[PDB]
């Protein structure tokens, strides 16, 4: 739920901020808070923000 | 010798952003590149930014 010059295309989708990872499967961003909670709620595998 | 480590920003110390958790011990603040790897590299004490 991005849009209207986000000016921001790395970082969690609800934090907006904060985040360094972005689910694979999900193709959606995560913050520690919440990549922590998925690798912990269950079996996820998220990669780094970087290339 | 003694110094004084404080930062009232809620950011990585190096990455400067992506960062929501904090070492209560070293008092610095880390992203999820750096926290996941400071928790496997090491036991450490942190919490979360929120409160
Ligand atoms: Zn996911
Ligand atoms: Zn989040
Ligand atoms: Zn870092
Ligand atoms: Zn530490």
């Amino acid at each position: 739920g991005s849009r209207q010059i986000v000016d921001a295309q790395a970082v969690c989708t609800r934090c907006k901020e904060s985040a360094d990872f972005w689910c694979f499967e999900c193709e959606q961003l995560l913050c520690a808070k919440c990549f922590e909670a998925h690798q912990w709620f269950l079996k996820h595998e998220a990669r780094p923000l970087a290339e």
